[PDB]
C-alpha cells in the first residue's frame, strides 16, 4: 500500500539540501536555463553552481521568463577549473560574481601546490581563502578541497584545516568537474578535521567566555540516488542529526541526479492533502 | 537490482528514531516492563523519550538510572488527565506538579473530548481553562495537549479543539494519547496543521499590536508498521515543510514493537568504514 515511501522520503530530504552543478565549459544560456527551471520547481532545491559567466544571465535575464529562479541561490565557482589563480585574481573573480548577483562563492584550492609541498600548500590555502573571504563578507564561502586530486589522507586533512583557518564557511569535497568525487574515506577525513577544529574552537569560546557555523558539502558528481543516500547516512552517523540543516550541510550533484530526485518525490501520492 | 536495496528504509528508520517517543501507558505496566522499554529507548542512538503515567516517573529518574545510566539521556513525558480526560483543571494541575516533582521533563495532557462532542462552545472554554492552568504549573517545560482526534466527532470539532488548545498555551498538539486504537490520524494531522498555521499568523499579529513560541505536532501512530509511519512522516513534510522536521516542532509517538522494528532496520546499516 505504501510502495516506494522510503525512497520518496529520502528524495524529498535530498532535494532540501541539493545544489545542482552547471559548470562544464560547454554550458550555454539554454542548458543553464533548463537546469535552473528544474532546480526552482516547487519545492525548490538550495541552489545552482555556475561559472561567473552565467551569474547575470540567471539573476537578470532568466528571471524575466522564469520568475521562480529568484527562489534558488546562485553559487559562483571561482578559481575554476584548475585552482591556479592567485589570491588577488580569485578575489576579483568573486567581486565580479557578487556584483552580478551571486549569493555564494565556491573556491577551488591550488591542490597541485598541496601535493608538491604540504607546508607551502597550506600557506597558499590560508592566504587564498582569507583574501576571498574578505571580499565575500557575510555571504557563504565554500572551499573545494578536491579530495580526489590530493595525494593521501594526511594531505586532505591538512587542506581541510588550512581552509578552516583561512575562514571557510563550508568545506566541499570535490569540484563537480573532476574525475573523482566524494568517497566515504574522504568524507570521513573531512568530518574528523572539522570536528577536531570545532572542539578546539568551542573550548576557547567556552573557557574565555567570548559569547561561525561551518558546513560540509558532499559533492557526489553523477552518481545515482542510492549512493547519495549512503553519504547522507554517513553524515548523520559522523556528525549527528543536528548537522542535517542547510547552514551545515549541502549535497552537490548533477542534473540527471536532480531529475531522478524530482521524479522520485513526485511519485508520492499527495491526493490526501 | 540487487544493490542498495535497504538504504532508503535505513535512512527513514534513522530519521524516525530521531523523533520517536515510545508509549508505555498500558494498564498492565510494572516497573519491570517500563524498564525494558526505557532500555531500548535509551540505546544508542537514543530516541527522544518515553511516555508513562506519573506513577513510573520517579522509578525511571531515581532508581532505573542506577543500573541503566543511559536512561538519563531520554526525556520522560508524564501523562495527566489520563486516560479519560474528565478531570478538573485543579486536580490535573496537581497531577502535573507531582510528575514534575518526580523528575518529568514534559507533560502530556488530554482534553475533555466528550464535552467537545456534547457542546462545542462549552468544550472550547473547558480546554482553554484546563490548558491554561496546567501550563501555568509546567512553566518553561513542554506541555503537549492530546486532542483525541479519533474520538472527536467531525473535522469542525477537531479544528476547534486545536484552536482552543493553542489559545490556552499548548506547546504541542498531539493527535491521540498513545493508549488504545487510533483513528483518523491522517485527517487529524491535516486539520491540526491548518489550525496551527493560521494560529501562528494571528498570534504574530496579536503580538505586534500589543507593542510566537515554538509549537509542535506529535503524530501518535499507534501499532502500525514502519511503512505507514513513514507515510505520516511524508505527510508532515509535505504539509509543514522540512523546517518543521526538528525536535522542537515534531515528534512521532508509537509502541514498543514499532521501536524495535525501527532499531532492527537502522542497525542493518554498516557504519564501519
Ligand atoms: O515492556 C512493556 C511493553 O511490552 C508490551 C509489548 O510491546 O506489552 C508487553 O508487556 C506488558 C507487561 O506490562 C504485558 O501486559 C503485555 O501483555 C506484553 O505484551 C507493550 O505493550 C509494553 O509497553
Ligand atoms: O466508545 C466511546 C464510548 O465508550 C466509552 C465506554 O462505553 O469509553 C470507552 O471508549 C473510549 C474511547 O475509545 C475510551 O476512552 C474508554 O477508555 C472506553 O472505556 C464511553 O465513555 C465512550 O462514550
Amino acid at each position: 500500500y505504501f510502495q516506494g515511501i522510503y525512497k520518496q522520503f529520502t528524495s524529498r530530504t535530498l532535494l532540501n539540501f541539493f545544489e545542482v552543478a552547471a559548470l562544464t565549459d560547454g554550458e550555454t544560456n539554454e542548458s543553464v536555463a533548463a537546469v535552473c527551471k528544474i532546480a526552482a520547481k516547487d519545492p525548490a532545491i538550495v541552489g545552482v553552481s555556475v561559472r561567473p559567466a552565467f551569474v547575470r544571465f540567471i539573476r537578470q535575464e532568466l528571471v524575466k521568463s522564469a520568475p521562480e529562479v529568484a527562489g534558488i541561490k546562485v553559487c559562483a565557482a571561482v578559481n575554476f577549473p584548475e585552482g591556479t589563480g592567485t589570491p588577488d585574481t580569485v578575489s576579483l573573480e568573486a567581486v565580479g560574481a557578487l556584483k552580478d548577483g551571486a549569493d555564494e562563492i565556491e573556491c577551488l584550492i591550488d591542490w597541485r601546490r598541496m601535493n608538491e609541498n604540504v607546508a607551502d600548500g597550506e600557506s597558499r590555502i590560508r592566504l587564498l581563502v582569507s583574501e576571498v573571504k574578505k571580499v565575500v563578507g557575510p555571504k557563504t564561502l565554500k572551499v573545494v578541497l578536491s579530495g580526489g586530486e590530493l595525494q593521501g589522507g594526511d594531505i586532505i586533512s591538512r587542506a581541510a584545516v588550512a581552509a578552516l583557518e583561512g575562514g571557510a564557511d563550508f568545506l566541499q569535497t570535490s569540484s563537480g568537474l573532476g574525475a573523482t568525487h566524494a568517497t566515504m574515506f574522504t568524507v570521513h577525513l573531512i568530518s574528523i578535521a572539522l570536528r577536531e577544529y570545532m572542539v578546539r574552537e568551542n573550548e576557547r569560546i567556552r573557557v574565555e567566555g567570548i559569547n561561525r557555523c561551518i558546513g560540509i558539502k558532499i559533492e557526489v558528481g553523477d552518481v545515482h540516488m542510492a549512493e547519495t543516500a549512503d553519504f547522507l547516512m554517513q553524515m548523520i552517523f559522523e556528525n549527528g542529526p543536528r548537522s542535517i540543516v542547510r547552514d551545515k550541510f549541502r549535497v552537490g550533484g548533477g542534473f540527471n541526479l536532480l531529475k531522478e530526485l524530482r521524479d522520485c518525490y513526485e511519485s508520492w501520492d499527495s491526493v490526501g492533502v
